[PDB]
């Protein structure tokens, strides 16, 4: 695709986060750069509006598949990159087991050389007293792999995965993801053949940093598919 050729080198990202999860409400800034290349993505993430009232864990998803790297024997299958630079809307739901649930709307273009996800979250039917609301996640590695099916009738792609978020007692907190990708424009994009995106992540803290917030580093590869 043409648009492949934007994501040859060191592209820089924004974010942008509107949240709200059962009337607490939020923003998220975030600022860093991909290099899809190595499937690599390093950003730091701003609490905006003072305290976060879910845990960072939990909008680690949320918060650029654009940024995957594609093996050469599998180019043909990047819906994200062949959307671009028009850009693509992302749309999930994330049910929270025995919780509430996360319905996001993502909107991802370029602006000129950067690329930015203008992000809205709506959090409903959550307990107060519940992992999310009362912080009962761990922060550690999350990984899994996204699967992705074509979408023909959206002229997109449709993808599913499950990320098991580790809680303090001992036990796991799922949280079931469904998603589905339209193109902004009107003209054909790469339809994939069924395959997944192997994604790992890593959460620190930058130590001069006073505001809540979140550094990321995430590798993201293309599989599933041999040549
Ligand atoms: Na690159």
């Amino acid at each position: 695709s043409k648009g492949e050729e934007l994501f040859t080198g060191v592209v820089p990202i924004l974010v942008e986060l509107d949240g709200d999860v059962n009337g607490h409400k939020f923003s998220v800034s975030g600022e860093g750069e991909g290099d899809a290349t190595y499937g690599k993505l390093t950003l730091k993430f701003i609490c905006t509006t003072g305290k976060l009232p879910v845990p960072w864990p939990t909008l680690k998803t949320t918060l650029v598949q654009c940024f995957a790297r594609y093996p050469d024997h599998m180019k043909q299958h990047d819906f994200f990159k062949s959307a671009m630079p028009e850009g693509y809307v992302q749309e999930r739901t994330i049910f929270f087991k025995d919780d509430g649930n996360y319905k996001t709307r993502a909107e991802v273009k370029f602006e000129g050389d950067t690329l930015v996800n203008r992000i809205e979250l709506k959090g409903i039917d959550f307990k107060e007293d519940g992992n999310i609301l009362g912080h009962k996640l761990e922060y550690n590695a999350i990984s899994g792999n996204v699967n992705i099916t074509a979408d023909k009738q959206k002229n997109g792609i449709k993808a599913n995965f499950k990320i098991r978020h580790n809680i303090e007692d001992g036990s796991v907190q799922l949280a079931d993801h469904y998603q589905q990708n339209t193109p902004i424009g009107d003209g054909p994009v790469l339809l994939p053949d069924n395959h997944y995106l192997s994604t790992q992540s890593k959460q620190s803290k930058d130590p001069n940093e006073k505001r809540d917030h979140m550094v990321l580093l995430e590798f993201v590869t293309a599989a599933g598919i041999t040549l």
